[PDB]
């Protein structure tokens, strides 16, 4: 049998590994380095699961950090041109969350909007919860339930896959006031 | 004093003259209004009373189907088929009749959109009295719209232009399909 390295030997883990091992040991190693999970910032920080909140915290004060399990997450300012993600922090359970909406012509020509919840966690980790995006108007309700996705799989895979919320520009202005968007979010464990 | 206009339906038998601000309101509800055909796809010139239209879908559409409940599964068959853009069938509960239309649009060039909407068999003011909820499900996963039904006079097109309904695509179909074919999950509630 064939053994190879660890994507991580060259932050220092020293395990020579079989086809068979590989993928899962990878997945738990713990001198995996995580990239910043914020999406539209140009942002090298390198570092360990448990970190990444400080960083967020610390590094990134436009993100807005929210305590609780069922909160209002308010997107500023959504008729502003071109794609723009608004990001913001949501801390219930024990865990931390990123909710994200972005707007970007993912067709051709066609602004959408793109909502998604990702745990600053695992795969293994978030199959413990749920969560909810509820956008909330006059005698309308536009919702999406799912599991939330890890950042070993990030942001941008899941939108390309269609795998949120999905809405038009329209739909967005059916909901919004004063130029906002107010989303409910709810996580459920 | 206040202007009085007659209402629009006077040719075809209303005698009412109305203040301008009610006028709408007994418009949406005359016994005289004429109604179009509701069927989506079909080249259908029929008109009639409000109390005929259920009857011609039923003699004169026989293809559309019928599903009893509040609580039903509209299940669109061959979703992708090339050329196919229209899929209706009616929920019958609560002593009315709700149209399910589901429609196939490439609003945005390039980019093919579904969209779902209900109406009610009636007037805006009988609408008013229920709430529709679709639902797609799959495996730990739903999206779901809620809102009043549209009254059939008001019709599909606006509703759609509007994006004023379940809107999703292909992809997102994917994600909810069951061989090709979509299960939509339609619960009406007074
Ligand atoms: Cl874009
Ligand atoms: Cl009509
Ligand atoms: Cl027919
Ligand atoms: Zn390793
Ligand atoms: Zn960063
Ligand atoms: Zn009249
Ligand atoms: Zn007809």
């Amino acid at each position: 049998a064939v053994l190879f390295p660890c994507k991580y030997a060259t932050t220092g883990c020293s395990l020579t590994l079989h086809h068979t091992e590989k993928p899962e040991h990878e997945d738990i190693c713990e001198y995996r380095p995580y990239s910043c999970p914020c999406p539209g910032a140009s942002c090298k920080w390198q570092g360990s699961l448990e970190a990444v909140m400080s960083h967020l915290m610390h590094a990134h004060k436009s993100i807005t950090t929210l305590q609780g399990e069922d909160i209002v997450f308010l997107a500023t300012d959504i008729n502003l041109p071109g794609a723009v993600d608004w990001v913001m922090m949501q801390s219930c359970f024990g865990h931390h969350f990123m909710l994200v909406l972005e707007k970007q012509e993912k067709y051709e020509g066609h602004q959408q909007f793109f909502a998604i919840v990702l745990l600053i966690g695992t795969r293994k980790q978030a199959e413990n919860f749920a969560y909810r995006l509820e956008l909330n108007g006059n005698r309308r309700r536009l919702t999406w339930e799912a599991t939330p996705r890890s950042i070993h799989d990030g942001v941008a895979a899941a939108i390309m896959n269609s795998d949120c919320l999905v809405f038009d520009t329209a739909i967005a202005h059916l909901f919004a006031d004063n130029g906002n968007l107010g989303i409910n979010v709810t996580i459920s464990t």
